């Protein structure tokens, strides 16, 4: 099992959902950008693995679930069975990677991606050493009724060119955005 990352589209108010929805309108290069990074995978013979809370599972639109290409990990407390045609159920982040140890998943999966929603990335910032953060920073406010955790800039570092990812600010349907990569070691 390879590297933990995070990766997530974040308003300038912190604000990540409403209602079960995106708080903005779609930006199709901005799933398309989620896509292309959470399915690469140039390990031959492994596919990433993405992880979601119960309730991202059910809002993510559902002619796109499981997400193609990449290992669908449901985490829920409540749910006693992967739910729709997920592959895997974990009451936590830490049973997930214990998963990830067993005879089921240990040649199958290299990448693990963490998709949301805001209970699971704080379990992620709160989880101890290495991960990447990809945050795309969607240039004004939208109302939105859950949130992402803060960034420390203390453990964080900006890696300011990222191979594959674009750097100059981005528009679609009016709106200005720009795809960041952070880093934590501690
Ligand atoms: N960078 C980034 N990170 C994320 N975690 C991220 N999540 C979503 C969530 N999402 C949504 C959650 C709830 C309602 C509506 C959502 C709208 C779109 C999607 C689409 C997803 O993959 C399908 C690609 C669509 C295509 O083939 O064109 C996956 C998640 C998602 C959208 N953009 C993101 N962008």
């Amino acid at each position: 099992v390879g590297s933990l990352n995070c990766i997530v589209a974040v308003s300038q108010n912190m604000g990540i959902g409403k209602n079960g929805d995106l708080p903005w309108p779609p930006l199709r290069n901005e799933f398309r950008y989620f896509q292309r990074m959470t399915t690469t995978s140039s390990v031959e013979g492994k596919q990433n693995l993405v992880i979601m809370g119960k309730k991202t599972w059910f809002s993510i639109p559902e002619k796109n679930r499981p997400l193609k290409g990449r290992i669908n990990l449901v985490l829920s407390r409540e749910l006693k069975e992967p739910p729709q045609g997920a592959h895997f159920l974990s009451r936590s982040l830490d049973d997930a990677l214990k998963l990830t140890e067993q005879p089921e998943l240990a040649n199958k999966v290299d990448m693990v991606w963490i998709v949301g929603g805001s209970s699971v990335y704080k379990e992620a910032m709160n989880h101890p050493g290495h991960l990447k953060l990809f945050v795309t920073r969607i240039m004004q406010d939208f109302e939105s009724d859950t949130f992402f955790p803060e960034i420390d800039l203390e453990k964080y570092k900006l890696l300011p060119e990222y191979p594959g990812v674009l750097s100059d600010v981005q528009e679609e349907k009016g709106i200005k955005y720009k795809f960041e990569v952070y880093e934590k070691n501690d």
